[PDB]
């Protein structure tokens, strides 16, 4: 209800909508939001600079 | 394999960093969204989000990392 955040998300729409790789990250962005793991998205990626972790998670699943 | 450079990605980072001044899961986002870009991963993060829509099988990931 921060006037940064309404003005935050329609500028992200308005980049997602005429790029698909923005709008890939926005709904991710959607869906870490929604789930409350943001932050934790974050944290995770400090331990895993490279994605080696995520890369191999992602793949098998 | 990178975002388009487009009027709307430079004010969309703006607004981003601008969020980012009051409040964290700003700060977390512009995190988040560099690391996805520069490992080529925000493709198969979308993915798996579609998979995972309550974010279970996410969560049960990042607890144990």
């Amino acid at each position: 209800e921060t006037p940064e955040l309404e003005s935050a998300v329609r500028a992200m729409e308005a980049a997602a909508n005429v790029d698909p790789l923005f709008q890939s990250a926005l709904s991710v962005f959607m869906w870490l939001e929604e789930n409350g793991i943001v932050t934790d998205m974050a944290n995770f990626a400090l331990s895993d600079p490279n994605a080696h972790r995520m890369r191999n998670f992602l793949a098998n699943a």
